[PDB]
């Protein structure tokens, strides 16, 4: 449907906006880009599904998200990856975990306030019909 395509274009606009706001926050800089192999060669070993905000943007533009739920699974992934890979009591680990939780909480709070529930329901219904 043209009406369905207008729905998804609006979804993408919404997601790019939320993602930009996360990406510009200083606390979240470490999540803006993939991890550099040279600097962290064991990351790829421990972390089987790397995710970051740059990859999120690419996926939005490739039309990979048909719902906000699907987007939020990638945000959750950014966070869970960080908790898994940096699990120690050390302060560098604690800082990154704190920041990962803040990224997740912030994405959820923005969505809670700004996503129309009927809009999401529509996306989910279109997705479920394909
Ligand atoms: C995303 C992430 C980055 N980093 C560090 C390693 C890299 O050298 C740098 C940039 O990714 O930040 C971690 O230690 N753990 C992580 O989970």
């Amino acid at each position: 449907s043209m009406q369905e395509e207008d729905t998804f274009r609006e979804l993408r606009i919404f997601l790019r906006n939320v993602t930009h706001r996360l990406a510009i926050d200083k606390r979240f800089r470490v999540f803006t880009k993939p991890v550099d192999p040279d600097e962290v060669p064991d990351y790829v070993t421990v972390i089987k599904q790397p995710m970051d905000l740059s990859s999120v943007i690419s996926k939005i533009d490739l039309h990979k998200y048909l719902t906000v739920k699907d987007y939020l699974r990638d945000i959750d992934l950014i966070c869970s990856n960080a908790l898994e890979y940096n699990p120690d009591r050390d302060p560098g680990d604690r800082l990154i975990r704190h920041r990962a939780c803040a990224l997740r909480d912030t994405a959820y709070a923005i969505i809670k306030e700004e996503l129309d529930e009927d809009f999401e329901q529509l996306c989910e219904e279109i997705q479920e019909s394909r």
